[PDB]
């Protein structure tokens, strides 16, 4: 039941509930999560989006990015809304017309309009390889082996009140779970699985916030592949996966025929597991279909760190091998204040015009384009650093970049840099006060990429700026399509702009 690499897909308003309340959502394929989008590498994904949407609490207007995947040649299809197109406005449809060349793992698609991927459009993206040099690893891969990891909330996500905390109330993991409050036994999700088999379960974090802790009692997990990056096989026995970030791991079958609780700790809302909040089911073929009495450790054995993921193939890290060891070295001042994020010192406002066609229409230095002081220029075929030292509340931050993978030379809690094997990877926390995570990359992809932290209420109050990367040559490298030039004369015409 995974549909593409060519599909429509209809986004549309249904009454869903995942933990037992009933709540209005917005939807992709009429489930939550939405289903999987799925090719092989190298394909050409044509996504006809149809935005069916009534229901203004959670905006009649869409568009969706597709998580991870880097758009070269084709940055008018990356959708977030205002830096690569103008929202989809309803009763109308567009063709996201893409290739996924050298690229191949676990992706995810999800609005990119305002906080509406948290109200439900959210779902699995994965690009297969047939030639995947991990294929020996497992004989399983496929849509029972996605895991999805998601925050669902009761309060709709434009109606969250202004000066209140924001936190979820259920854990969903393959779109079923119980909520934090007020506690029912709605069905949890069983995952299946047959004793003696080797599964790629692909653990894909659609969260709008929390981080989770991650586990399976009684097993371990063998991660191979971290954001859409083949690594290095690494057994742990907890993941803490922040939102928006991809892990394939080999799960081996290899425990008593039983029921095993799977584990999914977010860092706020619910603490624990009484009632089964924040869990599901690993059940073995031939198990009594009952629930689990397995119990978590106290402490884990071989949690994931960052810094012993290491890449499968020879990858490196560009640059020199010291801090500034890069052609443009750059860093940012992250901060809050009084409920807006800021990167040095501009919080984000999303632009009336779009970053992409103020390019195309002639804008041609960073400082020309709007919003003022949130568009970054990057110049061709360079080095690029950043560093993200911590510190703005609300944290560990998320922070992800379009258009790009990066090579992550300092990771959360740790003041040591690598410049020889560090994972490379698409979201990265930047952990605590006093670190300095810090990425690489080259620019090798004209066009306007976003950067933010991927906590969608951060992202909405500011937390986000755009690398105007190679502005001389975004309008011969990303030729438009007449329908993407037709978005902002419609959307403007539709809301009075
Ligand atoms: C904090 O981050 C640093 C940098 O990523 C980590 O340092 C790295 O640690 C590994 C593992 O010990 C070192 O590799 C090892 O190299 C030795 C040669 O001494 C080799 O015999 C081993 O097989 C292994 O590959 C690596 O050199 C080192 N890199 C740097 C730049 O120091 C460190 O482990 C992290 N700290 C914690 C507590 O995880
Ligand atoms: C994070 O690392 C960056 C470099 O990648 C540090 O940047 C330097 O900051 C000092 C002032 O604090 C400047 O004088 C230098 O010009 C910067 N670049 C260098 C040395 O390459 C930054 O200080 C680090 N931040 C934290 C919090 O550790
Ligand atoms: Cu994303
Ligand atoms: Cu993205
Ligand atoms: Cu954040
Ligand atoms: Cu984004
Ligand atoms: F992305």
């Amino acid at each position: 039941a995974q549909i593409g690499p060519v599909t429509d897909l209809h986004i549309t308003n249904a009454n869903i509930s995942p933990d037992g309340f009933s709540r209005p959502a917005v939807l992709a394929g009429g489930t939550f999560p939405g289903p999987t989008i799925a090719g092989n590498t190298g394909d050409n994904f044509q996504i006809t989006v149809f935005n069916d949407l009534t229901d203004p609490s959670m905006l009649t207007d869409t568009s969706i990015h597709w998580h991870g995947l880097f758009q070269k040649g084709t940055n008018w299809a990356d959708g977030p809304a205002f830096v690569t197109q103008c929202p989809i406005i309803t009763g109308q449809s567009f063709d996201y017309n893409f290739n996924v060349p050298g690229q191949a793992g676990t992706f995810w698609y999800h609005s990119h309009l305002s906080t509406q991927y948290c109200d439900g459009l959210r779902g699995p993206f994965v690009v297969y390889d047939p030639n995947d040099p991990n294929a020996s690893l497992y004989d399983v891969d496929d849509d029972t082996t996605i895991i999805t990891l998601a925050d669902w909330y009761h309060t709709l996500a434009q109606q969250e009140p202004i000066g209140a905390a924001i936190t979820a109330d259920a854990t969903l993991i393959n779109g079923l779970g119980r909520s934090f409050t007020n506690t029912t036994a709605s069905p949890l999700s069983v995952i299946t699985v047959q004793s003696g088999k080797r599964y790629r379960m692909r653990l894909v974090s659609i969260s709008c916030d929390p981080n989770y802790l991650f586990s399976i009692d009684g097993h371990d997990m063998t991660i191979i592949e971290v954001d859409g990056v083949n690594s290095q096989q690494l057994t742990v026995d907890q993941i803490q996966i922040f939102a928006a970030q991809r892990y394939s791991f080999v799960l081996n079958a290899n425990q008593p025929v039983g029921n095993y609780w799977i584990r999914a700790q977010p860092n706020s809302g619910g603490q624990g597991f009484d009632g089964g909040i924040n869990s599901a089911i690993l059940r073995y073929e031939g198990a009594t279909v009952e629930d689990p009495t397995t119990t978590a450790p106290t402490t884990f054995s071989n949690p994931l760190v960052e810094t012993d993921l290491h890449p499968l193939a020879d990858l490196g890290v560009p640059g020199q091998p010291f801090r500034g060891g890069a052609d443009d070295p750059l860093v940012l001042n992250l901060a809050f204040a009084n409920g807006r994020f800021s990167i040095d010192g501009v919080s984000f406002v999303p632009p009336t015009v779009p970053v992409l066609l103020q390019i195309l229409s002639g804008a041609q230095n960073a400082q020309d384009l709007l919003p003022a002081g949130s568009v970054i220029s990057l110049p061709s075929n360079s080095v690029i650093e950043v560093a993200l030292p911590a510190g703005a509340a609300g944290g560990p931050h998320p922070f992800h970049l379009h258009g790009h993978n990066f090579a992550v030379v300092q990771s959360a809690n740790n003041a040591t840099p690598n410049y020889v094997n560090p994972i490379w990877r698409d979201t990265v926390s930047i952990g605590g006060t006093g670190d300095n995570v810090t990425i690489r990359f080259t620019t090798n992809n004209p066009g306007p990429w976003f950067l933010h932290c991927h906590i969608d209420w951060h992202l909405e109050a500011g937390f986000a700026i755009v690398f105007a990367e190679d502005i001389p040559d975004t309008a011969s490298a990303n030729p438009v399509p007449q329908a993407w030039s037709d978005l902002c004369p419609a959307y403007d015409q539709a809301h009075n702009i």
